[PDB]
């Protein structure tokens, strides 16, 4: 028999839709093709990029312990579910005692012996209550939770993987422009000495302008160490050295992604690995449950051998040394001073612990959800109003720049015009980034890239 | 008997007084009412703050599994401790087995039987020496330490939302700002725009204006897509959906929390939730050593049982196959390689690690109460020297657009002392923001919100 | 015999030689004193620094743990290690019971009694195929691990005090900065309101003054704090309190580090401590595959005890008493559903997660190497870069006072000049401190400070 309670699947205690406001679109409802079924061949559309998470999923040493975790727990799995039949050995025993004279069966002090080599089994539990089936179904619901959690960490591997080489771009585009600016100022600089060695022109512009050329440098530097340093993260990422035929890239101002759907909240439940994952663990302890109450009935053993028994050890393998033991054994607790009950209270508690650790889950995913949706909702405009800036900035710095080959303005406001479109494009590069790097975790928190091409 | 060695708090290895120089205002001393009795229903002054921190207390789920341990250290006590008495069960036993002659009683191959079905216990350990009960009270103190570690769970609970709410107001507070800055700026771009399509003012001001503008919109942009994440994250901390009759909230200006006091460092080792389970795990250490050195002096094993024998199946329960069992067992180890040794050194060893974590502990706390003092001490001056810049900038931005109303002043100087008015407003409410983060974290060291009302 | 299989150390999954580009140097190459022998007293020039480094070795209580550790394991390598030999006691047993008729020896029902006082080993298991080898070899390799695993613990205690000084000293230096700029702008601001009272200096430049004056308040007040917990830091870390008579420390001005050299990525196979360590704990996989696999092999066990024997209490001790058993037992698992073959899988897969933790190790390493390899390679440009802007900074500022203390400028390009003067020194302060925790990171990295000298 079978002493597991029912498992009902506990209600999702988020919103039956996501939020709605001024940093969010509309909702776009239930989704033909969802989240987690859109491969991240067909999500990113940079070779390169899907080059690169080929050869991390095919090196990366944590995702390849996690997927190792799977065979362990189906190692244990198995074991448990060998617990339930009995095993057979043989057995070889022997035994040879002096017993004193009140002992022994002669009335004298006396050396008895008997040997025996049998083949059976010894103490097999009879599963007649599920005990060790229950905890059979508790493994195997544990390593269906295993390999949820090897899928959660491709999916996390691909965002990973995703994010290191888009702020890798990010930061080379920054590199580029420090390169370009710090070219612009040098020259610069390099006429304003010119003009200050004949007179014209005095020392303040020639400090402003070598104060320009200064932080560009300065700036320069630090932006070849974050390259340099974003290629070591996604070197370390991918799990082996970057490929030298790598195909050709696609540029930050390009469409990086396809747009994936929200969806419900509900798709979740059935599209989310870690979510998954605890509602294998839930089950797995409501099978412990029931394997914690299989201990209050009767508990049945065996012991059975044939083989062949002596006293000498010549006797041995004779005919007519044949034996053969048929021994059950039945126990049924009467008395557990709390005991029992103790342990049945912790496989419930234990239970509840999971549900809780489910719903929590449920709630970090719609949250994680909800902060994609924002940032998709919000990062449009942010990047349009920054577009203009960067726009802007330029018409400024030209009209200064026309205003200044003229006598009309001096050489202070063209600096500010330029320190200013510098900082507008980087702040463009930076938002750019941010939003590509949203979208990427969206993707993964609804359903991530399992797949890898579009089921 | 019991092995159990002594017990001796260790001392505290912090400073006798709380930091004191530049940013640390005087020690107030030894508190009348300490910081962990005064309930978050009267430090939190914001009743919409208390109704969602009650809200967080009953929904939470992080706080649902801290308080499911408890219950689950709890069964683990109870187990140990029904470990004591003797399991007292019904066993009924079955042999039926073949002998060869010159191992049965009746010289030539026999088949024997013996059938029993008997009440008692099988090998109950008479806890003489105390391992048993050395074990029971480590269970209970590991249990008295799982609770202390659900009260520190409840005061970080609370001190997160309390964050979360403070930082959801501030981000909502920058965004009005920025509303109204991006509405002045859009103003000003209208009326330069209607001037210059008039042949007054240059286009160097419309682009200034227009840079002013698309900045302001890009922060309005980000600060919209802020605010949501932060309402999102509030809601995750909250375990539950945001009430719809919440109370009239207290806005930052306002006076949110209570001053609390200091006190003594001494006041930690007696109020602070996760030292106190650092002690509660010393001392199940302590019980652990206990119960490794119960394992040198002789053990005693009783195996005793009364029923019904027979050697017939259907002799059993018949008068006369009464039967009893009375089976004492002492054992005495001699010869351990080093294993009892070994095994006690192992637990003198878990004793000095639980020493150690419990000094560190305490150490942790009196750095995280020192620093909330440093806060404390620095982030008045800090707001008020906040403030007083923003009045400047405010007085500087009228002087300059009361010099640009008439001809007197140029554009570029009002629209930096806008810009300068705008960045110094928002320092102010991220330096606001983060003195009440500070208070709060300083209440969540001293000994957090355990209790609701005050004790 | 021994079921252990062969350990080959997998191959290193980095790259030959370091990363090398716009930010890295020309690779030095095998180093004669490598990074990791190079002692900690040599490394750091600062001696404050080395007492306080050396007070953190002495008191830090998580460095006390993991020196703990490293006892615990070898207590219990030296159980299982124990767990060999047989296990020598003295063994006290009675049995007194009434047994009915048919089961008698006398027909009736009667009350036998037996009683023995003996010397000797119960089921002992002589390990002929190396099961409780196997199991103390696993032991002793996690042992080796955790001792390894203490020594990463003491090369990261030690980076991350030289880290909490160098900030806590740079802090003070912005602090000292922050102050003399007040000062000044004070100065400035009584001398403006001095003017201003006399009809001459317009509200404008008061109003300018202030603004600066405020800001410059607001930055000290925080940078009092940000020392302050600096303070509180190094003390947390230190484990004990900051001693009154340390010696004269060194400025961030001066060489504080001595050049560490890289090496080859294959230094870091021997001489970084966690490599090691994953290594030890792939040995100690090894070692329970071992054990695993004697499972499938003849299990033989021994009970042997020599004593007195006798069937009344008072029969006990006397002469012709004496009695000895000898009991041999021989099991050979033939059927066994899966589980001895589902166990070997586990071990087996055990060893690959080792592998595989072992190689991401490596990896690691590599990419924290390379990381600070990149800074040592960017950080003198941009720290000459960011001199020689605080230098231009310092001269544009001197010509903006010499053109205003003649009627030439006005106040705010004054203004301008010290407020971008201060920026610079506030950056030339952090991208020092920078550059000096990315060296101590590196020096951590290649293999730490395990030796106080230099060996
Ligand atoms: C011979 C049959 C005796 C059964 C005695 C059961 C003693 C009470 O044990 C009960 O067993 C249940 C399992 O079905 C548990 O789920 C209950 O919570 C537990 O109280
Ligand atoms: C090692 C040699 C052990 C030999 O054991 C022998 O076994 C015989 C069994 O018949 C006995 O008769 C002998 O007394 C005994 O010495
Ligand atoms: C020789 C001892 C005979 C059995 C008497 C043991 C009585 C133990 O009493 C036990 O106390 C626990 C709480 O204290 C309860 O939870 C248990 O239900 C109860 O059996
Ligand atoms: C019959 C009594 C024999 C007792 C032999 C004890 C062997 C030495 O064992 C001792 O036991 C102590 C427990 O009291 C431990 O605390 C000691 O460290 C241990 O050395
Ligand atoms: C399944 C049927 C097993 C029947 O078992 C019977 O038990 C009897 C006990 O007296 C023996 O006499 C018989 O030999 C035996 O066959
Ligand atoms: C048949 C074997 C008879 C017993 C002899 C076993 C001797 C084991 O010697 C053991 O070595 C350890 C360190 O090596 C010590 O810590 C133990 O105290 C010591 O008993
Ligand atoms: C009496 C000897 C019987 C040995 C039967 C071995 C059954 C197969 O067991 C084998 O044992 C090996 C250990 O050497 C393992 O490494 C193998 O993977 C396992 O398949
Ligand atoms: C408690 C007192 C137990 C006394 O036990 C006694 O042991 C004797 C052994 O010869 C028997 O003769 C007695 O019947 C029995 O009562
Ligand atoms: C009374 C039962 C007699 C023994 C028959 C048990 C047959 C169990 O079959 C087992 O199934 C497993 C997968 O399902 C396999 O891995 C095992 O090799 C196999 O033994």
């Amino acid at each position: 028999c079978s002493l597991i309670p029912d498992y009902q699947r506990p209600e999702a205690p988020v919103a039956a839709a996501y939020p709605q406001g001024q940093a969010y679109g509309q909702n776009t409802g239930a989704a033909a093709v969802p989240a987690a079924d859109i491969g991240w061949r067909e999500f990113f559309r940079d070779p390169q990029l899907q080059q690169l998470i080929g050869v991390a999923l095919e090196n990366n040493r944590d995702l390849r312990v996690a997927a190792l975790n799977v065979e362990a727990f189906r190692a244990q799995y198995r074991i448990q579910r060998a617990d339930l039949f009995p095993r057979i050995g043989v057995d070889g025993s022997g035994t040879r005692q002096r017993l004193p004279g009140d002992l022994s069966t002669t009335g004298s002090p006396a050396i008895s012996s008997q040997y025996g080599v049998t083949l059976g089994t010894t103490a097999w539990e009879l599963d007649l209550f599920g005990r060790l089936r229950s905890l059979r179904d508790q493994a195997l619901e544990q390593y269906l939770a295993t390999e949820q959690a090897q899928r959660s960490a491709q999916t996390t591997l691909v965002a990973s993987v995703a994010t290191a080489y888009l702020t890798l771009k990010a930061d080379q585009a920054q590199l580029q422009l420090t390169k370009d600016t710090l070219g612009t100022y040098q020259k610069s600089f390099d006429l304003t000495q010119r003009s200050y060695d004949v007179g014209v022109a005095s020392a303040l512009d020639l400090r402003q302008a070598q104060t320009a050329v200064e932080g560009a440098r300065a700036t320069l530097a630090q932006y070849t160490r974050l390259v340099a340093q974003d290629q070591n993260a996604l070197v370390l990422l991918l799990g082996s050295g970057i490929p030298a035929n790598l195909p050709q890239g696609l540029g930050l101002d390009q469409t990086l992604l396809t747009e994936v759907p929200a969806g419900l909240p509900s798709d979740l439940l059935q599209r989310r690995p870690d979510i998954l994952e605890a509602e294998h663990q839930l089950m797995a302890a409501n099978a412990s449950i029931g394997a914690a109450r299989a201990a209050f009935f009767p508990s049945i053993s065996l012991t059975a051998n044939a083989g062949t028994m002596s006293r000498q050890l010549s006797g041995l393998f004779d005919a007519g040394s044949g034996s053969w033991l048929f021994q059950p054994s039945i126990n049924l607790p009467i008395f557990t001073a709390g005991s029992l009950r103790a342990s049945l209270d912790y496989a419930k508690i234990q239970k509840d612990i999971n549900v809780a650790q489910y719903e929590k889950a449920i709630q970090t995913a719609f949250q994680e959800v909800a902060d994609g949706l924002a940032a998709r909702g919000t990062f449009t405009e942010q990047l349009q109003a920054q577009r203009d800036l960067v726009k802007a900035s330029d018409e400024y710095y030209q009209l200064a720049d026309k205003l200044f080959r003229t006598g009309v303005d001096n050489y202070g406001t063209l600096l500010a015009a330029q320190a200013s479109l510098f900082t507008a494009q980087q702040q463009l590069i930076t938002d750019r980034l941010n939003q590509l790097t949203s979208e990427v975790n969206l993707y993964k928190a609804l359903g991530g890239g399992w797949n890898q091409q579009t089921v």
